């Protein structure tokens, strides 16, 4: 097919997204991306039309801005499960989504040098405030994300049938 022109701007993402195809074709196994921004989303869907490799994104089942993707041979199979996503409640409050921001890239205070890669949406209107986090590190947020400001939180596990807005 015929596809949106890159640009330069695009070139150290399609670079990894090379490298990302690569170890598909290398392993004839799927391959589980970062979290992701919906440009670099249409990006990588682009490359793995061109390669012809399948590509399913975490947005195609939950709706989000931040997604993980999966690269995967045709034999392959995917749920919701393959890519790794938990959806932690930040029980009681941030309240605000920069708060909670803030507190996740750094901090100390509670821990947390946590690269943005790592997890993907933080969701709050209201009082309610979750995120959505790359499973692999459920302890590293469970048990460093204890404070945020000076209001102790706890993040539990609840399901995307349960998620904010």
């Amino acid at each position: 097919g015929i596809y949106q022109h890159f640009s330069i701007e695009d070139r150290p993402f399609l670079d990894k997204g090379m490298e990302w195809i690569k170890k598909v074709e290398d392993s004839y196994a799927p391959f589980l991306t970062p979290f992701i921004n919906p440009h670099q989303e249409k990006l990588l869907k682009i490359l793995a039309k061109t390669y012809g490799l399948a590509c399913s994104s975490s947005g195609e089942f939950v709706s989000s801005e931040y997604v993980r993707v999966l690269l995967y041979p045709d034999y392959f199979q995917p749920e919701f499960s393959d890519f790794e996503i938990s959806l932690q409640e930040i029980v009681y409050s941030n309240k605000f989504e920069y708060l909670t921001h803030a507190k996740i890239l750094g901090t100390v205070i509670n821990q947390l040098g946590i690269e943005r890669k790592l997890f993907g949406d933080i969701l709050v209107d209201e009082e309610r405030a979750q995120i959505m986090i790359n499973q692999q590190f459920l302890l590293l947020f469970q048990d460093g994300l204890k404070k945020i400001g000076r209001i102790p939180v706890s993040l539990e596990e609840r399901p995307f049938t349960e998620k904010i807005d």
